[PDB]
Parts: structure tokens; C-alpha cells; sequence
DNA sequence: TGACTGGTTGGCCACTCAATTTGCATCTATATAGATGCGCATCTATAT
């Protein structure tokens, strides 16, 4: 009946436009053209994450049949204590690379070389 | 006639994690010797 889909909607996340997150993406996309590095601060329950999640569906992949595709921004949570192989394998995995395995130095190489042709 | 011979169905390195030692900084709750102040005795002086 009618009552059980009720249950989805509330229980469905969504995503609401707010003055907060407004106020990132064109931050964000200030140092982006810009090529500046910087970090985000706040307290754990502002909604940090999601409004990141939120710019990054505004920028879709383009992908051609042959070759790798563009992918102007990459998200990544860490899991804890997250040490150089382990940012490597989430960088490399973000992307759908195939190649799984490698030395700490190997994946090194291949993650500087999957940021470049792939113009993140 | 009793001999001879032939017959024949894991290793070499690089990286990671639980641990467990050692050292340092920070309480903390008690233990312990010195000022300070009444509370009365004791002496001295003064007056009728
Ligand atoms: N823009 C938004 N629209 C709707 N809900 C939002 C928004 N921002 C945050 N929320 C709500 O916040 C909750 C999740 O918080 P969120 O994970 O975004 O916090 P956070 O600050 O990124 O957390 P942390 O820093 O601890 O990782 C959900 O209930 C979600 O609906
Ligand atoms: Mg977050």
C-alpha cells in the first residue's frame, strides 16, 4: 500500500541546495582555475562530505570509444592510518584503471602517470 | 653298455603492524615543620 513506499522517501537520502554549499563550489572552482591547493575546516556534523559529493556530479567523465577519458575532479575518503600504497590504490581506483597489483614504487609511477593524459 | 649329443609344449629485498620498553610530563593526596593568636598567671605601680 501506499504507507510502504513512505518509509523509502523518509529513510531516501537527498541532496538540498543551502547557502553553505553554494558558498564552496564557487570557492572550489576559484582555486581550481587558479591550480591553488587548500584545505576545508569545520566541525563533523556541517555536511562537509556531502556537499563535496554534490560538486562532483556537476563535472561528468567525457569517455570516446578508444582512449582513457577526461576527469577534471577526483574524491577520496582515506581509511585510517592510510599509508602511501593505500592512497595510490584509491587514487588509481577512482578511476577504473585495471591494473590491481604493484610495489609501493610501482604504484607510485602509475598514479603520477593516470593524473596526466587523464587531465584530472 | 655306460659315456656323449640332440629334442621339445624458497630465496632476496621492501614494506607494514601489534607490541612492549623506555623515557618524560602532569597531576595528587598526604606528611610535615613554622607564624599567629588567645587565655590565663605573675609582677609592678597607684590610689583611698
Ligand atoms: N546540503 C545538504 N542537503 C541535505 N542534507 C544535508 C546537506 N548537508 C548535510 N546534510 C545532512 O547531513 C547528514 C550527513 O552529514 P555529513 O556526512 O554531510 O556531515 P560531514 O560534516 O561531512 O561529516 P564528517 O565531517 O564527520 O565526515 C545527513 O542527514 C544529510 O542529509
Ligand atoms: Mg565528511
Amino acid at each position: 500500500e501506499w504507507l510502504q513506499a513512505e518509509i523509502a522517501r523518509l529513510k531516501g537520502k537527498s541532496i538540498v541546495p543551502l547557502q553553505q554549499v553554494k558558498t564552496l563550489h564557487d570557492w572550489l572552482d576559484g582555486k581550481r582555475k587558479a591550480r591553488k591547493s587548500c584545505r576545508v575546516v569545520g566541525e563533523s556534523r556541517t555536511g562537509k562530505t556531502v556537499a563535496c559529493d554534490a560538486y562532483r556530479y556537476r563535472h561528468k567523465p567525457q569517455q570516446e570509444a578508444g582512449r582513457p577519458p577526461t576527469v577534471p575532479v577526483v574524491y577520496i575518503r582515506p581509511h585510517q592510518k592510510c599509508g602511501p600504497k593505500d592512497l595510490f590504490k584509491k587514487i588509481t581506483e577512482y578511476l577504473k584503471y585495471r591494473v590491481t597489483k604493484g610495489t609501493v614504487s610501482d604504484f607510485r609511477d602509475r598514479t603520477i602517470e593516470v593524473l596526466k593524459g587523464c587531465g584530472v
